[PDB]
């Protein structure tokens, strides 16, 4: 009914070698299948975070900030983006627990710190805790900014977190998922991704 496609083998696989599994050309190929109503990517930008002498690759996502709820992430410090930050395109950032450890190993509190997100300074407004979330903790360094702040900023190189494929009404969704899987295995020469098929009504994330 809707089918998510994810890179790698298991939930939580965002290691470097999996980030490039799903291609824009794959999205376009899916989009042309006759059983597909629509197919949408979720995209991160890879950039570098700079704080003092730390300079590290990270994946940044622009989110709408009900985002943390729907994935089961809570905040160990600070909070999610408020309405003015979202409307105002504010230069503010939420850290994952890996990023927080990397940049601020010693600090008791990091809310109010400023980091460079690529070439854009951003005030840290919270730290998200991923360990009890749907997919567990990241294997890489993740940050989140307001979607509006990210839109039109070419902050770095994009990769596909996932592709969500809506199946046309009345089509057999198990067979759809099998066709999707054949299509992509053939384009890749292997099964380096996995799928999660569900009721549109349950796709709350």
């Amino acid at each position: 009914n809707t089918i998510d496609v994810y890179p790698g083998k298991d939930f939580g696989d965002d290691d470097p070698q999996y980030q490039q599994a799903l291609k824009y050309d794959d999205l376009i190929a899916i989009q042309k299948q006759p059983w597909v109503a629509s197919a949408t990517p979720a995209v991160s930008q890879n950039l570098r975070l700079r704080y003092n002498n730390v300079d590290v690759a990270a994946s940044a996502n622009g989110v709408s900030g009900d985002y943390f709820n729907v994935y089961g992430m809570t905040f160990s410090e600070g909070n999610t983006f408020n309405q003015e930050q979202l409307n105002g395109r504010a230069q503010v950032v939420v850290l994952d627990s890996n990023t927080r450890r990397q940049l601020f190993p010693h600090k008791a509190d990091v809310v109010g710190e400023v980091i460079l997100v690529g070439n854009m300074p951003a005030r840290v407004i919270g730290v998200a805790e991923e360990k009890q979330s749907m997919f567990g903790s990241s294997k890489v360094l993740r940050v989140w900014l307001p979607y509006s702040t990210m839109s039109g900023r070419v902050m770095g190189q994009s990769w596909l977190n996932s592709i969500t494929v809506r199946v046309k009404e009345g089509f057999d969704s198990a067979e759809a998922e099998q066709q999707l899987t054949r299509l992509l295995s053939l384009r890749h020469g292997k099964k380096d991704f996995f799928t999660w098929n569900m009721d549109l009504e349950h796709h709350h994330h």
